C-alpha cells in the first residue's frame, strides 16, 4: 500500500514558491520520486487559482513537449486555497479541503513555509492547532532567515519547538542539500586516505569560501539589515565547517550526525573583533553596467550605511582534533567570481629533504560551480627535472559523471523530508550554537558601526583579509599553475 | 670551463647498443643535455666504422630533416675502435685513441658495458688496468643480468668492487629511470597526504604488477635459463618494492636513499615455496598468429621444460612499518596486456557506518603505459543516491602534461651518470639482499622441476595466483567501473 | 547565605540504610562537607525513633571519643517519621514534618530510596505528588537493581522519567564513585602518554575483572534470581567498559560525559552465546569452613539450579576506535581473591628486534584493593644481561599517598548529589543500552537452563574461560614475576 | 674449547688504569665472566712489577677475605712489561712476552689505551706493526678525549682507521655502558606504550642534564683547555641524544644501531651562538671548604680565563620525527647536585577540558644516581577532590631490584669488547658528526673569549639558562611535589 501524501505550500504566490518550490515538486513528480498518492495544495493571501499558479510557474518548470501528459497529471493533482496567516477560519477551510481530498484523513501532511519571518509564529501555531493530521505524520518546513541574533532566533526556535517535536521540524539550509556538501561525509568516513590526516597534527588551516560575482543588484534594503555575516557566514559556511570538523557518527542515522555537528559547534569560542575583516564594495568606474555602481549607489540603501559585503573571520574549535587550527570563513559579494569551496591547507612536511621547494598540500572540495574534489599535491616535475611541482589528483563531476544529472539541492532536501531523513537539516541546538558564536561580534559591529574596507566591484575584496589569512597561518604562494586538460 | 667527456660504448655493434644506447646518446646531445665537450667512442669486435654504425643506428634515431646539422655534428664527434675483450693490445689502442682526442688526457671517461655477462670480468679488469683516466673521473656502467643466484652474482659483484669503488659502479635497472618510479619518492616524502597512512596500520596489502601481452616470441632459449623470476621479479618489482617500502632518507643524496633501500631489503625473509604460483603459457587455438603458439611450441626451447612465464609471490618486510603486510609480486609474460603498476590496497575503514557497501581504498601508481597516479576512493553516488561508490582522484600524465615529453628511462639514467647522481642505481648490498631473498626458492625450483600451472596465451594467468592473493589478504571485487572522460 | 538541605532516607530501618547510608552521611557531616543547614529525615514502616536508629547505626559509624560533640550535633539534626510506601497520609505527614523543619519551605530536598525494587513505583509517584519542594531543587536517588531485563527495566525507567527529569534522577552505581574509576577520566584525557595509544591500532584486548573470594554465603535465594551477570556484569564491569572506551568529552560537564558513554554503549552488538563461559562453584572438600560448601549446598537455593556464579564474556565495540578489539568481561564469586581491575593488553610491538622474548604491554588500573595504576612494560634485565624482562611503572595509592584517606564511594556519590554533579550516575539511555546488550543472552540462558562448568570453591573458575580468553586474542604467559619492595 | 685471551693494558701505571681498569678486570674475573684462558699484561714506562701493581691497585679492588684464593689466581695470571711508547724494541719485547704465554700464538689480543692523547698515534702504529696476533682477533680500545675540534679529532680518527678496521676500534664512552643508557633501547623499541608518542607530534622539548656538585677541585689546568662543552656535551649528552632520538634499527646488531645513531647525528645543524648560555662558577663566601673557592681561585688556572663550567645548548634534529623539537643539553660543574637524566617534556594535551590546571607530561629516565624511570603524569587528586595533580608512574632500580647489583659501566663495556659487541661504542662517523656540530661554536668562543655568566658555587647555574629553556619552549612550573614513600 502507498500512503497518501499532501504537499501544502504556504505563501504559494510568493517569490520563493514560484521560483524554486513548484519547479522542485514538479521535477520530483516527473522522475517518479514522490509517493504515488501525492497531492499538492497551495496556500497564500492572493485570490489565485490552479490555472493562475500554473501560468506563473511554467517559465521555471523547464518542461518539454514530451512531458505534456505528465504535466497535466501533475497539475490535475494541484490545488489552491486562499486565506490569511492569522485568521483561523481560513485554516479550517484548508483543513476541510485537505479532508475532502482522496484519503486525506490518513494522508501524510507536509507543510512548506515559504513566507517572511514575521508570520512564522502565527502560521506554526495555526497549523498546530487546526491543520494536524491525526493518522499520518506531519512535518513542517521553515526557511532562512532564522532570527537576527542569539535571543531573536532563540525566541522563535523555542516557540516553534513548543509546538512541534524535533522530528517534525525541518530547518532548511539548502547548502546541506548540495551534492559535494553531502559527499563530504562519504569522503571523510568512507575512505582510509582521509582519516588519519583529518586532524590538527596534519592540517594547518581550514578555509571556507563563498563568493558571488554580483552585489545586492538593486534590492539592497533587505541585505542592509542582515549583512554578509548573517546572510552566509552564520549558516552556509558554518554548516560546511561543522561537516568538515565533525567526529565520525555512530551510524548514518540523522540524530548521530546532528549530535556530532552540535558537539563540534559547542567547541567554538565567540568571534573576536581582531579576527574579522569587513568590506563594503564600491563601484568600478571601469565597470560594465551593473559593475559601475557600488553598494552606496543603490537608492534603496539608506545613506551612510556601514553594512559589510565581505567578511574574513578566523574561528577555532578547541577540541583534541582541531586545537589551534584556524578556520578561515571568507565570504563576500560583488567579488571576482562565484564559488563555494572547502580548502584544507595541510602543514609543511616535517624533515623537508627537497630544499624548501615543496609546498603545503591542499585538499579542495569545490561545492559550486563545476563540482570537483582535488588535492593539491607535490609531484616530480614531468620531463628532465628532479624538482617537485604542485599538481592535483582531480575528480571532477561533469566529466567523470556526465550522464548523471546532479539534481537541485531543493529537490534532494524535499525528497529527504518525504522519506523522513533529517540528517541534512538544522537542529535547534545547532542554531543556538551558531547564533551564540557570532552574536557578540554582530552586536559590537551594530553598536560601533565601524567603517568597512572599500573594495572595487569585481575585485577579490579587501587586502586586509589576505593579511589576516597570512597572519593566522594560511600560506598563499600564487605559484600554482593549473590548465584544463583536453583530448583524453 | 666545460670539462671534456668521453662516452665509451663497449660492444658498440651489439643489439642493445644500436637499439637503445646510440639513440639515447643522440637524443641527449640533440637537446643539449650533454656537456659541450662530449665525444663518443664505439668499441666492439666487429671491424666496423663510424659510417657503418651510423647506417645501422639511423632507423632508431627517429631524426628529422630539421636536425641534419645536429646529426652531422653528433656523428662528427663519434668514433669506433675495433678490438678484443681479453687482448690488452686492443685496450692500449683504445687508450691511445682516447688520448689523441681533443683534451682527452683530463677528459671524464664513461664506460657502458653493453656486453653479455660472460665477458664482464675481462672487460672490467682490462678497463681498470689500462683505460683509467688519471685526472677526470671514471664511471663504469654494467647491465642486467647480475648473476644467476646469490653466489654467482656475489662473485661477479665482489670482483667488480675489487676494481672500482661504489661511486664508480653504475648498475642499470632501467625501471629506476622510469618517470613514475622516480615520482614515487616525491609522492611519498613531499606530500603530507601520503605520509601518515604509509604503514601497516592502514595498508592491507601491496601488489606490484608486471605484465606483457607477448611471450618469449621465438627466442625462448635465453628466457629458459632465467625464467620470469630472475628476469623481472628479482630486479624490477623488487626495486619498486624497495622504493614503496623505504623509510624517509636524511636527504636526497644518493647514499641516504640507497641506505634506506638496503635497510628495507634486509628486513625481508626468504621466499617460501607455499607463497609462489608458477605458470607456463600454452598456446591459444583461437589465437591470432603468434598467440596460437605456447612456450613449448618454440623450437629453441628444449623439450620438457618447466620454466615459469608467470609468477605470484608474497613477501613480508618484518619491520615496524610493514609487519604482516603482504607484498604481492605478480609478474607474467603472454598475459592480456602490458602494465607496470604499484597498487596499495588499504585496510577496511574501522567502524563502517555505511552497511558494508564501502570498499578498500587503493592508491595506484601506473608506471606504464599511460603514466598516471590515481587513488581508488569511495565517493557519494552522483545523483539521487546516498550509497557510496568507487571512484578515483586521478592525475594522468599525457593529459595534464601533454605538452611535456616524458623522456626514455635510458636517457635520464645516462644523464644521471653524466651528472654523477647515483640515486637510481643498484648498490652491491642491494644486489646481495635481492639475490639472498630469492635464491633458496630458485634452487628448490631448479632441483625439483615442479610443473607450472598452464594458462592460455593472452589470458590473465593461472587462477591459483588469484587464490593466493585472496588467501594472503588481498580483496578483489570486480565491481569497480571506470570510464575514460572526454570534452573537458 | 547557605541554603537549607534535607536528607530524606526512605527505608531508614533497612539493611542498606543502617549499614552504609547513615554512616556515609555522618562521615560527610563530620568533615564539614555537607551544607551548614542540613537536616536528615528517616522514613520507613517500622515505628522507630531517632534514638533507636542511633543505637542501631552506632556500631557502623566508627566514631571516636574526640568526636562526641559532633555526634550529638549530628543526631540533634536527625529525625524519623514512620509511614507506608503506598498510603498518601503518611506522605503528607512527612511533608508536614519537613515544612515544620527550620526553613524547610525553601529547603533543598534529597530523597534516597534504600528500598526493594518492588516499591519504587509507589514511592516515586507518592514523592512526586506530595513531597516536592516548590522553591529548592528535588533530587531522587534510586538503587540497584534496575530491572531484570530490557523490558522490565525499561518499564520502571520510563515510569520514573515520566515523573522526574534527567537532572533529578540519580541512579546509583557505587563503582562510579570509586577512586580509580573516577581517576580513569584524568588518566585518559589529562595525559598525552595515554592518548595516541588508546585505540585499536595498539590495544589487542581489554579485560575487566571482578573477583570475590566468597560465594553467596548463605543468602543464595536473592542471588539465584539474578546470577553473576545481572549482579555485576551488567552494571559494574559495563560502566568500567564505558569509561575505558569512551571518546573525549567536550567538557567535564555531566551531560557530555554521559553522551560519550551512551555513544560507546550504542556501538556494542548483542552478546553471542558462543562467547560466554558460565560457571557455578562447587564446594572444596579441603576447604576451610565456609569454603567446604558449594552453591548447591545452600539450603535456600532451590534444588537443581543452573545459576552461574562465574562469567567470561567477550564484547566488541564496532566503532573506528575499538573495531575488532575484544572486551573480555570476566567476573565470578567464590574465586581465589577479591579484585576489581582494568587491564589493557596492547599489541605485539611491530618489527620485533629482540628475538620474540618481548611480551605485550599491559596497562593495569586496579580499582580495589590497594588502589594502583601500573603499566606492565619491557625493561632491560638489570645486571649483566641484555634480554628484556617484564617490569612495571607503578603508582600505588596508600604508599605514594598514605596520609590521604581515600573516602568511601557512597560518601563521594552523595556529595556529588548534594553539589548537583551527575557525571558518575547512570542515565536512562545508558541503562537501555546496557540491558539490550545482555537481554537476549539472559533470555536464552533462562529458557535453555544450560549446565555451568563447576569450579572448586576458592579456585580461579572454569578453565574454559581461559580457553575463551586465549581464543579471542588475549595472551597469558605466567612468566611475570612481581615482588613488593621495601625500605625505600 | 675455550680460546686463549690476552688483556694488554697500555699505561698500566697510569691513574685511569689503577683506578678503574685493573679493578674492572678483577671484578670480571671474580664473577667468572671472562674466558677461562684469560691473561692480563701490563705495559707502561715505569719499571714496576706484578707485585708493585698489585699493591698499588689493592685499595680499589674492594676484595674480601672470602675471595683470597681468587685474588692470588687472578694475580698469578697478571704480568707487567716495561717499555716505551715510541721505541719498537719494547714492542717486540712485549710481543715475545705474549708469545711466551700459554698458547699465546693463537690467543685473542685486546689492547686498552689508558694513555694521554699525545701518544695514541705512536702506540697504535707500533701495535699494528708489531703486536698483532695472526690467528685470533685483535681489538684496540681508545679513550676520551677524541681530539679537540673537527679537524684535530678527524686527523687522529683517520690515522687510527688507516691502521685498524671499524670492527677492531672500540671508542670508549663509558656513559654508553651505563645501566639506564642501555635500557633506553629496550624502553623505546620493546614497548608499545613509548612508540606512537616518541615523535614531534607529542614531545614539546627534550632536556639532557649532566650535573656535578663539585668543580674542577684543584686540577683546573686540564679542564681549562677543554671546558664543559668538549668534556661532557660533545660525548655524553650527545650520545644520550642519539639514543633518545634514533630510529628503530633493523636488528639489535651493532652496525644497525650505529647506522641509526649516525643518521640522527647527520640531521643536526651546527650550534648557533644565540642558543648557548655559558657560565663559570665563582666561590661561595657562605661556602663550605672547597665550596668557598671559585674557578678563578684555582692557582693552576691561568689568570683571566673565560672557560665555561656550565652550558645550556638548544639543538634541533631537522627530520620527519624531530622537526622543530628543541633538544636542550644542559650541563654544569659545581652545581647543586650530581645527576645524569633524560627528560622528555610532552606537549599540552589538545582540547584541555580541565580548565588549564593540567601540566605537560614528562617521561624522566634518571641515569644516575638512583637509577629510575618515571613518567610525570596527571592523576586525579586523591581524596575528596576532582582536580588533576602531578604524579608519577615510577620504576626505581635499587628498590624493585635490590638483590641485583648493577655493575660498573667499565665492567659491562669490557665484557662487550670480549664478546665482540660494538653496539655501545663510538663509530668514526659518529665522532665526525659530533665534532662538526659543535666546532663552529667552539672556534667562535675561543676566538672571541666571551665572558661567561658567573654563578655561585653549589647553585643551579646562570638564570639565563632558565631564560633560554623558557624561550625555546620548555615549561618549568615548580609546583611538582614528590615524596619518597615508606612502609610498602
Ligand atoms: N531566493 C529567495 O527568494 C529565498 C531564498 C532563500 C530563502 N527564502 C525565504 O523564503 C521565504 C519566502 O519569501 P520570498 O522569497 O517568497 O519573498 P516574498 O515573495 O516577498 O514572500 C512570499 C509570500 O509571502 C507573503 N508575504 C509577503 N509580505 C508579507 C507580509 N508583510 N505579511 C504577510 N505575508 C507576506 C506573500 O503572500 P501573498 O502573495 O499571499 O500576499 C508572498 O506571496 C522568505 O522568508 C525568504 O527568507 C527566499
Ligand atoms: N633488449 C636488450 O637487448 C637488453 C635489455 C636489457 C639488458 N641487456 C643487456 O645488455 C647487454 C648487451 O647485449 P645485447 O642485448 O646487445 O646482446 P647481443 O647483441 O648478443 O650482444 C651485443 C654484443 O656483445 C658481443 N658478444 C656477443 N656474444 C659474445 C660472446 N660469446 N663473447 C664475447 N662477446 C660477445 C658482440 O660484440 P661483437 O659484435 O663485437 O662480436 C655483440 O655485438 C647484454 O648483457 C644484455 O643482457 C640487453
Amino acid at each position: 500500500q502507498s500512503d497518501t501524501h499532501i504537499f501544502i505550500i504556504m505563501g504559494a504566490s510568493g517569490d520563493l514558491a514560484k521560483k524554486k518550490i513548484y519547479p522542485t515538486i514538479w521535477w520530483l513528480f516527473r522522475d517518479g520520486l514522490l509517493p504515488e498518492n501525492t497531492f499538492i495544495v497551495g496556500y497564500a493571501r492572493s485570490r489565485l487559482t490552479v490555472a493562475d499558479i500554473r501560468k506563473q510557474s511554467e517559465p521555471f518548470f523547464k518542461a518539454t513537449p514530451e512531458e505534456k501528459l505528465k504535466l497535466e497529471d501533475f497539475f490535475a493533482r494541484n490545488s489552491y486555497v486562499a486565506g490569511q496567516y492569522d485568521d483561523a477560519a481560513s485554516y479550517q477551510r484548508l483543513n476541510s479541503h485537505m479532508n475532502a481530498l482522496h484519503l486525506g484523513s490518513q494522508a501524510n501532511r507536509l507543510f512548506y513555509l515559504a513566507l517572511p519571518p514575521t508570520v512564522y509564529e502565527a502560521v506554526t501555531k495555526n497549523i498546530h492547532e487546526s491543520c494536524m493530521s491525526q493518522i499520518g505524520w506531519n512535518r513542517i518546513i521553515v526557511e532562512k532567515p532564522f532570527g537576527r541574533d542569539l535571543q531573536s532566533s532563540d525566541r522563535l526556535s523555542n516557540h516553534i519547538s513548543s509546538l512541534f517535536r524535533e522530528d517534525q521540524i525541518y530547518r532548511i539550509n539548502h547548502y546541506l542539500g548540495k551534492e559535494m556538501v553531502q559527499n563530504l561525509m562519504v569522503l571523510r568516513f568512507a575512505n582510509r586516505i582521509f582519516g588519519p590526516i583529518w586532524n590538527r597534527d596534519n592540517i594547518a588551516c581550514v578555509i571556507l569560501t563563498f563568493k558571488e560575482p554580483f552585489g545586492t543588484e538593486g534590492r539592497g534594503g533587505y541585505f542592509d539589515e542582515f549583512g554578509i555575516i548573517r546572510d552566509v557566514m552564520q549558516n552556509h559556511l558554518l554548516q560546511m565547517l561543522c561537516l568538515v570538523a565533525m567526529e565520525k557518527p555512530a551510524s548514518t542515522n540523522s540524530d548521530d550526525v546532528r549530535d556530532e555537528k552540535v558537539k563540534v559547534l559547542k567547541c567554538i569560542s565567540e568571534v573576536q573583533a581582531n579576527n574579522v575583516v569587513l568590506g563594503q564594495y564600491v563601484g568600478n568606474p571601469d565597470g560594465e553596467g551593473e559593475a559601475t555602481k557600488g553598494y552606496l549607489d543603490d537608492p534603496t540603501v539608506p545613506r551612510g550605511s556601514t553594512t559589510a559585503t565581505f567578511a574574513a573571520v578566523v574561528l577555532y574549535v578547541e577540541n583534541e582534533r582541531w586545537d589551534g587550527v584556524p578556520f578561515i570563513l571568507r565570504c563576500g559579494k560583488a567579488l571576482n567570481e562565484r564559488k563555494a569551496e572547502v580548502r584544507l591547507q595541510f602543514h609543511d612536511v616535517a624533515g623537508d629533504i627537497f630544499h624548501q621547494q615543496c609546498k603545503r598540500n591542499e585538499l579542495v572540495i569545490r561545492v559550486q560551480p563545476n563540482e570537483a574534489v582535488y588535492t593539491k599535491m607535490m609531484t616530480k616535475k614531468p620531463g628532465m627535472f628532479f624538482n617537485p611541482e604542485e599538481s592535483e589528483l582531480d575528480l571532477t563531476y561533469g566529466n567523470r559523471y556526465k550522464n548523471v544529472k546532479l539534481p537541485d539541492a531543493y529537490e534532494r532536501l524535499i525528497l529527504d523530508v518525504f522519506c523522513g531523513s533529517q540528517m541534512h537539516f538544522v537542529r535547534s541546538d545547532e542554531l543556538r550554537e551558531a547564533w551564540r558564536i557570532f552574536t557578540p561580534l554582530l552586536h559590537q559591529i551594530e553598536l560601533e558601526k565601524p567603517k568597512p574596507i572599500p573594495y572595487i566591484y569585481g575585485s577579490r575584496g579587501p587586502t586586509e583579509a589576505d593579511e589576516l589569512m597570512k597572519r593566522v597561518g594560511f600560506q598563499y604562494e600564487g605559484t600554482y599553475k593549473w590548465v584544463n586538460p583536453h583530448k583524453l
